[PDB]
């Protein structure tokens, strides 16, 4: 079942030239792969990650390891992305914070992490850099390119940035654009950030913004409650007596949300990440038919009853457009519990239509 | 128009018994009134407001004012709650900060603000308390209860709560209970306040969380915009450059979203106050409407076309329940543009509604 002992790999290429001008030279992408890759060239899976995710998508670092891979009950022999049969791929995001081209890249001149000096990326420049990986690994087209919410963006962004280099695309969790809800969310955290007194304009190194990025990331521990468990943690009345009495005044703490120092992320990728979510849009409705036109791929959706972040109809829209498109797409609505990660859970219903997906092509 | 010069008031009371079992000793409410009360007692409207909103809904309190009270549009000669026939009250809720029992209440020992030793407060208790105003005033049967979003519980919870004092209920972009998304952008507000280094446990007095306030406040302002705006804001694209070129560096400011530091606010108060609109639930379906049951009012319920933080669905659950039970209820849902507070704009469909319900009582 399970992978076992990976490393972490490195691909450099000399530069990328990004949408918004500003070119990355070098372009670094921390990359971990899984399975054995046809002399064919053509059983291999990308995997995108989410916000909170990383190129380490199974198996273990070290013996010592406390925790696999973030999407390890679905890599592996005999999983939902059997390394037995596929060669599973999957990178950190440029922008990010795990080991690609980000803001905490040491600077060719100061020797200290670009920070706030790093330029602004897309998801689209973050699959141009995938597609750099890939054709680097010997692949011209990917059988598939999966992923969930944050990830499933840049599954939908490969199915028309480079509509012919992949034969199916899996996105779950996930939508064309972000509402206005999910921007708040993350205005929010870029702003508790921004206001953190270490900030110092984003060329912190010493002394980081640790309270401002720990409630930007508390965010997406609070909004994991669904509606119902939610409404049973805060019930139908307030507490009993003052917020000195409750220790509610001793909530200080509470920011990191149980979570440590150690497990480490940055401020400047925090902002740089979300900004590309943020910032994404396909559109709806005509619009959104329009621009996933150029797609040939097969499209398997996938949304989660319970998920409020990523609701069912954020997924309902994408389906509908790929129908007006006149595109080859299947969509199960999976009943869920939780308040956005449930692609992440390892799930009977959703085993089930993923291998039964990559193994029937009709 | 304008109903001109107004003083706010302060009704005082021996004691309230609270929900959780702590007592207000005293009770004081600050409360304005707008028009003249009929010897008759009966033509009596209640306004409850909002969670930035106070007692303050209507006119002036000097010449050198640069805006009225918060509903001013809607409370006056001519204008919808009608100051030439109607006797307009509105009410600083108990836990509040601007003249009710509240954290900035004096302590009678320490001569200090209680700060977090203030009791939590519930939303029936905020009604028990408007129940003592309303009383003391001569009133036994309110003519109307009306309010928006935080108001709109207020006015929920009246016509089940004192089901024969009032004949009308007005709830407009509201709630019977908060979404996980409602309580999570609280829970993060809060959390703001509680990793503030001048929190202090809440005992601060003279260095108050300016900080952690300002962002749990922000997130009112961001919240604001509609998805269309918010997308007409983001666009496709991200910006050009960097963090430090596009001045993104020096965000800090905007953290107070142009509100300076003299329109006040406090942060116990937030937290008093949000915690009781988290913890209040009458429920949905069934025990919605077993729970409305009680209420004898007519019920007129207004949703907004583009509130995604009080959304139309929300208000759907209280009319499918309010028609479940038997009772009266008018449902209207306008087209607005806004991401929450559109019932506090001027609008003529809103105004003829308004007038309309509360000129025809059937």
């Amino acid at each position: 079942g399970s992978i076992g002992i990976i490393e972490t790999k490195y691909a450099e290429f000399k530069e990328l030239i990004l949408n918004n001008g500003s070119v990355l030279s070098p372009v670094v992408i921390a990359y971990e792969t899984y399975g054995t890759l046809s002399s064919s060239k053509n059983n291999a899976i990308l995997i995108c990650h989410a916000l909170s995710g990383d190129a380490h998508a199974a198996g273990y670092h070290s013996g010592s390891d406390k925790k696999p891979g973030w999407w390890d009950d679905y890599i592996g022999p005999g999983k939902s992305f059997d390394t037995n049969q596929y060669f599973i791929i999957c990178s950190n995001v440029i922008g990010g914070c795990k080991g690609s081209s980000g803001p905490l890249s040491i600077h060719p001149e100061t020797s200290t992490p670009y920070g706030s000096r790093f330029p602004f990326v897309s998801i689209q420049d973050m699959v141009k850099a995938q597609k750099l990986l890939v054709e680097s690994l010997g692949i011209e087209k990917l059988f598939c390119v999966a992923g969930g919410s944050m990830g499933g963006m840049q599954a939908l962004e490969w199915s028309i940035a480079y509509p012919n280099s992949l034969s199916n695309c899996i996105v779950m969790a996930s939508t064309a654009e972000h509402s206005a809800m999910q921007i708040a969310f993350n205005e929010v955290g870029r702003q508790a950030i921004l206001s953190d007194p270490n900030w110092k304009n984003g060329l912190y190194d010493e002394n980081s913004p640790r309270k401002g990025l720990a409630l930007a990331r508390m965010v997406g521990h609070i909004t994991y409650l669904s509606d119902d468990k939610m409404r049973e943690k805060f019930g139908r009345n307030p507490p009993r007596g003052n917020i000195l009495s409750t220790d509610f005044a001793v909530g200080s703490y509470l920011i990191y949300q149980g979570e440590s120092f150690v497990d480490r992320f940055d401020a400047n990728s925090y902002i740089y990440v979300t900004k590309a979510l943020d910032h994404y849009s396909l559109g709806k409705g005509k619009e959104l038919t329009a621009a996933l036109s150029n797609a040939t791929c097969r499209f398997l959706v996938v949304s989660y009853s319970s998920d409020w972040l990523y609701p069912p109809a954020q997924s309902r829209e994408i389906v509908k457009s790929l129908e007006a498109a006149d595109k080859r797409v299947f969509y199960v609505e999976l009943q869920s519990g939780e308040g956005h990660d449930s692609f992440l859970l390892k799930n009977p219903k959703q085993i089930e239509i993923l291998k039964g997906f990559l193994e029937n092509p009709n």
